[PDB]
């Protein structure tokens, strides 16, 4: 049960080289990495 | 069971080079990254 | 049970390289790293 | 049972190198790294 | 229950490199590191 | 049962390398770290 | 002489009722109100 | 003689009512009230 | 001779009413308020 | 002369009621209050 | 000459009714109030 | 000849009313108030 709601988000990336993994303003759930 | 509503989101990126992962602006649900 | 609601979030994201990690500005429910 | 709002969240990064971990502005859950 | 509101976060960071924990501006749960 | 609100937090973090531990500005609930 | 580049502004604005002034995200040059 | 560049802002208003003056995110140059 | 760059400005208002005179989150110049 | 650079600021108001005055969150040059 | 460079500055309000003067977070330059 | 560099300053206002005065977190140069 989730209830995410009125959510005001800015997100600034700079120089982001050789990404592998997540990059999520904004994440409601699960996030698994091996 | 996801209620998710009502978001104001603003997203930046500069310079993403060679990106192997998940780079999501709002993202719902589940992420699996092996 | 989760009830997140009205959040103002600026996320400031500078030189990231190499990143294999999880970078959530709002991050809801679970974070697995192995 | 989780309750959180009203959250004026400013988060700054700089120089974030290799990262391997969770980089979160705002965590509502649980966080499990191993 | 957790009943956490009306929060302003400031969160500096500078030379961040390999990070392999949990880096969270604002955390409401349980944190496991192994 | 946890309450809590009303809260003007700064955190200054400067010079984080090899962080294997947790480094939360505002945590509210359990630290496990074995 | 103005030179004014390379902006990343987010303005955000929530229950304006009877402006009569200037409401502006960015502005270059001069603003005279009476 | 003006040179502003390389800049990331982000403005927050609410609840403004019956505004009569200047509200700018970023202003370069003169504001006369009177 | 003016020479402003690089800066990360986050501007929170909350509750303005009535307003007469100036509220810049940044300004570069000169204001003038009689 | 002005150089102003590499600037990180974070500005909080709540309750601006009735404002006549000048509230600038990064103010670089000349403020004249009459 | 000024040199005003690397500034990390919070800046908490609360409760500014009936400003007149100035409430500036960082100020480089001048200021004159009669 | 001003050289301001490498400031980390957090300013704390509460019940600031009827100010008529100069309330500046970090101010560089000259304030005259008559």
């Amino acid at each position: 049960g989730y209830e995410v709601h009125h959510q005001k988000l800015v997100f600034f990336a700079e120089x982001v080289g050789s990404n592998k993994g997540a990059i999520i303003g904004l994440m409601v759930g699960g996030v698994v990495i091996a």
